[PDB]
């Protein structure tokens, strides 16, 4: 379920991390 760039990832505590990397809650 990693969240594929282009998302806003704001919750650390989330089911799946950045499938590449979460930054600057962005998933890039």
């Amino acid at each position: 379920r990693c969240l594929p760039s282009g998302k806003a990832c704001a919750g650390v505590t989330q089911k799946i991390p950045c499938c590449g990397s979460c930054v600057r809650g962005k998933c890039s």
